[PDB]
């Protein structure tokens, strides 16, 4: 349990290098932070499908037996009994999840001035962080870049 | 765990070398810098599917027996008694897929100045390094190339 | 699970040295450069299909035995009971499936200038190339050839 | 499974031999590079078919028992109950395929000047590699040789 | 294994001796070049056929039983019930297939310049090599010989 801590901010730590790995040539060797929360799933998950072709169009159903009587007399007395056997298409799947996937990433970067970055610097700062955390919007990340002087 | 960090790292920094390593004889010996974040598959997964050829069709069917019995009488009594046995196509597939496949890639690339870079020479850096990453749409790969003046 | 990584190096550095000694010859022996990316696939996979002719045609059906009862009373009441066993043809084939075979080939080639190299000359430097990664639009490769002066 | 790109190596060099075997006494011995890509199949393959001739005509099938009853009276009461046991020509076929044929060759070859070579010389040029190579459409095999002044 | 190179490399060398051994004597020692390309099956097969002449005809039908009841009243009432047994001719090959032997062949050939050669001595040329070979068009064999100025 104490190992996961140890495995999060070895997660968060490899995440923090490359964004401070990509953003110094640009704004600087040192003019520029960034911290990663990374949300870890380490729960045991085991999960097992079995999916089934629907064979209700006779043109994609797959028969293995066929009864069918037909009876007639004409006052018109008509039977029909059909009795099918069919061979079904399946797929059966079973997955056992990885324990230690990122469930969320929160990334805040904190860029230094030069002067205010212009909105266009800014916009492309936002732009390669965002690729150097593996930014998804499935995931629900946050990222954060604000550009303030330092001390 | 720990292994797949160790591995992750791994497959990242063989995608950074070889951007590294076409850019380099475009741009220069150092003026490209690149950042690959690989979202891997660590999940165990099984597979086992199970088609059946339709045999609906009578002109496609294989029949194993076929019992079939035409009453008829002429006031007309008519029956058609038909039991039949198919022989249907099959086909079991079976995947243990691979632990460690990369589920999606995101790489940064910043290159340096020299004076912005020409939309021209811009837009054959980005399709080479598309070509480096082994750059698929299928996996929601993401790629982000900025021309900006280093430090 | 890492020596996957290195074989797939071994993959992507013989496609890479078969590109630089067909273009070594007409470039030059240092003015040209490749990166390959391969997708190899690791997944264990087995398959067993399992195909029968069709014999719905009398023509080409093989009857192993045949019950033909045909009563005839003449009020015109006519039966015809017909039993019939098939021998049916089936082919098996079962296939243990090479684990590490290509998915998918990305190749990026970049040549010197010596002045553009015309588009005559770069269009059969494509069709080399195209013929030393083993190229095939089933797989779904991709091939980048720019021209553009070195460093 | 290296041991598959040293063999996929092995069926290379021999084909490259070849091409710069028969080419070196025409064009010269250093006027000539070959390149050969092949995808060799090394995936464990079993099949088994099993052919029955058809019986469908009476002049070629052949009864090993028969029990025809014929009755009819004259108001006409017509019976015919024929039952038919066969003997039936069968065919069983059981390969192993070979682990490690070829199923696709990619050759590229390139020719030194002397001056343009004719389009008469360098359509014979073709003709034997495409000898050399084992060409075959069948294969879905790939040959580009261009004329191309060396360095 | 590589010895199925090391056998392939054994035909084509035979091949190879036999055209430049019935060759030398007519255009010279040296002034003739062969390479031959040889395709080898190197699948198991078992294959196990099983015919039966038909018995149709009752002319050349062989009889172990038969029980023929004729039964006629004269309002004709008219019965025939006949039971045969038969003996059938039955022929059972069994072949094991040799693993190795040729599929196709693909030989290439230049003969050197004295002058082009006459088109009389190209045609004899062509068909002392085909005689070399073992051609055959059952196995789609392709044989090239040009006439070209040696080096």
């Amino acid at each position: 349990n104490d190992a996961q801590l140890k495995f999060a901010n070895d997660v968060e730590s490899r995440i923090q290098r490359r964004i401070e790995a990509i953003l110094s040539p640009i704004v600087g060797n040192g003019n520029v932070h960034a911290q990663v929360t990374a949300q870890l799933d380490f729960a045991n998950k085991e999960q097992t499908e079995e999916h089934y072709s629907p064979n209700g169009d006779a043109s994609k159903a797959t028969l293995r037996s066929r009864q069918l009587n037909i009876s007639e007399q004409v006052p018109r007395s008509t039977q029909r009994n059909e009795t099918s056997n069919y061979e079904v298409d399946r797929t059966i799947r079973h997955t056992k999840m990885n324990v230690g996937d990122i469930e969320r990433l929160s990334v805040a970067v904190v860029v230094n001035y030069k002067l205010p970055l212009t909105a266009d610097q800014m916009k492309q700062i936002e732009d390669l962080t965002r690729e150097a955390m593996g930014f998804s919007d499935k995931r629900g990340d946050t990222l954060n870049v604000v550009n303030s002087p330092f001390s």
